[PDB]
């Protein structure tokens, strides 16, 4: 996250870290056994880390659970990043408390102008490299379809949205991928892509979760 603030320990209780010997992507806990992330985060041998704040120190609220199964969206296109969403089932159910909770799936799609919370352990610099050990947060508006498609001509599909600041300075970045965009207490987005970070007229691009709810429910019911 560039240009954000330090969330505070366990203030984003649904935030997951995906670990394969190291933190590589974020995710969201959507129930005691299921995590939603970005399909471009697909790896073998994922361990899901819950209850994290400092990812380099054991602070006492962690739950480390391996993935049993990973399901990439049937129509994921890695060249276009269209349908950039993945489901991860835990080997065991997480113990849900105030510090480790699930986030609700949306009933409706959020509109342009809605303020959302984006969080993760990604790079905090727009030029150069600096990775935080603690969770970073950013409040950002959902931009209009028009402004989005005009920033990224020919690249935005129905399954995407832009959020952030056309002025730049504040964005998601490398390492934030797969993490939540939560608006009015519901999971609306997944940190998907962008052209660099926090650059002028190049906002973050997010997977539009409201388009996938039916797929999510069906999959979870049968797996
Ligand atoms: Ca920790």
């Amino acid at each position: 996250i560039v240009g954000g603030y330090t969330c505070g320990a366990n203030t984003v209780p649904y935030q997951v870290s995906l670990n394969s010997g190291y933190h590589f992507c974020g995710g969201s806990l959507i129930n005691s056994q299921w995590v939603v992330s970005a399909a471009h985060c697909y790896k073998s041998g994922i361990q899901v880390r819950l209850g994290e704040d400092n990812i380099n120190v054991v602070e006492g609220n962690e739950q480390f659970i391996s993935a049993s199964k990973s399901i990439v969206h049937p129509s994921y296109n890695s060249n276009t990043l269209n349908n950039d969403i993945m489901l991860i089932k835990l080997k065991s159910a997480a113990s849900l408390n105030s510090r480790v909770a699930s986030i609700s799936l949306p009933t409706s799609c959020a509109s342009a102008g809605t303020q959302c919370l984006i969080s993760g352990w990604g790079n905090t610099k727009s030029s150069g490299t600096s990775y935080p050990d603690v969770l970073k947060c950013l409040k950002a508006p959902i931009l209009s379809d028009s402004s989005c498609k005009s920033a990224y001509p020919g690249q935005i599909t129905s399954n995407m949205f832009c959020a952030g600041y056309l002025e730049g300075g504040k964005d998601s970045c490398q390492g934030d991928s797969g993490g939540p965009v939560v608006c009015s207490g519901k999971l609306q987005g997944i940190v998907s892509w962008g052209s660099g970070c926090a650059q002028k007229n190049k906002p973050g691009v997010y997977t539009k979760v409201c388009n996938y709810v039916s797929w999510i429910k069906q999959t979870i019911a049968s797996n």
